[PDB]
């Protein structure tokens, strides 16, 4: 650890000086319950409507729309993938549903759960640019077909899906639309009325707010059963005393989202392509996914000499943090060798490095990654009695 | 003038010393616990300490589960309706028993669960404003699957006799979870001693932040996930940790447990002073007994005015309180007395809450006195017929 430097940021962020400031008021000086009647309890009703006036512009939600504040993305796609299984399936005539394999966890499981009880499940396979398209999506709906439940961009490869034409095809066919978006807020623009989805989940960890605190965006205020039954919190839709600091920052850091998306789109690509070129220049690495349809923060790297693993503890040991993903190998169209994305329950599924940045990335921390990436690889190789 | 916070039932200030505790762990400590690398691990000693402090000031051991939650809500709908996934939907039961008396997280998860076909039998509540261990146990059947009663109610204060309707509980073979929200830092817990096998609690009722919770889970007692996915708390509850929250709750639980040990005559005192001070306006009822009764809280009955109104002058006289469902009834003795009741019963009229805490002053307490003897005078003599 020579120089601590975060490139993990699609695991998590740090929360926003600006952010913290604005939530620092409502812990101790101002406390007050907001659903209270006294001064005490409305004198937070100010920042809650400001918040909240934030978070539908940060998305483009027109006032017809709702957005609900849970506490995580985990919530928000339980209540979706839950509720919709209990309005259209055990009450309804539909018992499928469609999803993809590279899905986050609170997605897949809570699939697997429902498929429990008796939903049919389909997990569409990932193409070779890391994501599915709008037709395979029109192939596997049918008129039982409840919800199209699809990622806005992917946290491991930070591959961005054609959410607009898959909207496009389940508005044809009838069908209601959730993305899981918690990857796209800060990376890449958001309008929810432009990617025409019913439901959208987001994270304010994901984006430099803090944790413990999510949303889900509801069009037209379109029913679905709640989750958390009880007080009459969020328009009745998500019961439970409102996380006021939570709700304050996240609102906050939703707005500095949206300010930073052109130097996120400008400074923070000009870092991650240039650390992506300095690794792709190590003989036998190969980058997964396009760039050219990839979030502007993310690089996957596979290396063949390497395991994904001891990669990782070796950055950890220079003092960088970054994560894993699935990858698999494959060709292209002139048949060179490349490695695609993969569902990480896949037999032919390796470990590949997750390289992610922020907006909070400098130049320097990107050269002494470098250099500490290139030191990792050619010590890791010279172990190795089966590297060519 | 002077602003006086005494609706501390509805919530509480986060201690100093709380938001001391917590305050790194948003811009200096951030990484993702579940991540590998030193940036994730860096809060790893601080959530062991905070889960160390939670499981010491409710008296769990090593065996049972305390898992971390977004609020008691969350807390409540996962019990009730896990329990009614695993024994209802997926077992031989159908029948749940609680309270008419309890938070609506309760009240309507189990409305909901009446909607799926569950018989729920929401008890009355007796003039001392509990339910008994006798009533309980007349009322479980062969089917019955879960008990939730509430272990002291946020409006009255009434504390409830848990370990009794523990020792009937297992005696039947029903699963028992108690709501004990209000009594952390309120009044002795041992979740041991009080025999549940559920407890739900909210960090921001003992000086905690809002936006965090737990669920107590006794001996990990199997109960299917509200919140499934990630393969966090044991795999119990997904969703990356509040670590803020959990550090500021395990800090907030000592403290409680602190102070209750070391200050329970303060709050006790300045309570008593402040019910006795208003009971000796004229035509003045205290619901439920004191001596059963968590030592902060005041449910006062105002003959003339409505509770709504007391609320609204107490506030454009700076002080915070709250309400809460009383009706009027006599004892054994035959006087006019006034005891607690469902919101929704006709013949419920609206009564003044206040709730007290550590930080309540002395001055705080004159203050308040004064100002609710100005503001029965100033509403009575509006009065239609008193």
């Amino acid at each position: 650890a020579h120089m601590k430097v975060y490139l993990d940021n699609n695991a998590t962020t740090i929360v926003d000086p600006e952010v913290k400031a604005a939530m620092d008021p409502y812990f101790t000086q101002i406390y007050g319950n907001p659903n209270s009647l006294h001064d005490f309890g409305t004198e937070c009703h100010p920042a809650l409507r400001k918040a909240m006036d934030q978070m539908y512009e940060a998305i483009g939600a027109r006032d017809e729309d709702d957005i609900v504040v849970t506490s995580c993305a985990t919530e928000s796609n339980n209540w979706v993938l839950k509720g919709v299984y209990f309005d259209l399936i055990k009450n309804g005539d539909k018992d499928h549903i469609i999803t993809t394999e590279v899905e986050h966890p609170s997605v897949t499981a809570t699939c697997r759960w429902l498929e429990e009880q008796g939903v049919r499940v389909t997990y569409l396979p990932v193409n070779q640019d890391g994501v599915v398209e709008a037709h395979t999506v029109r192939d596997f709906i049918t008129d039982k077909t409840a919800l199209v439940s699809i990622m806005w961009a992917n946290n491991e490869t930070g591959a961005i899906f054609p959410v607009e034409e898959i909207s496009e095809i389940c508005k044809e066919k009838g069908v209601l639309f959730h993305t899981d978006g918690v990857q796209a807020i800060g990376k890449i623009p958001v309008d929810v009325i432009r990617a025409g989805v019913d439901f959208m989940s987001f994270s304010a960890h994901k984006f430099h707010g803090p944790k413990g605190v999510g949303g889900l965006y509801i069009r037209n205020g379109h029913p679905l059963t709640s989750l958390l039954h009880g007080g009459e919190h969020m328009g009745g839709r998500r019961s439970g005393t409102l996380n006021v600091p939570g709700i304050v920052g996240m609102g906050k850091a939703m707005e500095l989202a949206t300010y930073y998306l052109k130097f996120e789109e400008e400074h923070v690509r000009k870092l991650r392509d240039k650390l992506e070129d300095a690794i792709l220049e190590i003989p036998d690495t190969y980058s997964v996914g396009p760039r050219e349809n990839r979030t502007p923060n993310t690089i996957l790297v596979s290396v063949r000499g390497v395991e994904g693993e001891a990669m990782l503890w070796d950055l950890n040991r220079a003092g960088i943090a970054a994560s894993t993903g699935s990858a698999c190998a494959s060709e292209d169209l002139e048949a060179n060798p490349i490695m695609v994305a993969v569902g990480a329950d896949s037999e032919l599924a390796h470990t590949a490095v997750r390289l992610s940045l922020s907006r909070f990335t400098t130049e320097e921390e990107i050269d002494y990654t470098i250099e500490q990436f290139k030191k990792a690889v050619e010590r890791l190789r010279s172990i190795s009695s089966s590297y060519a």
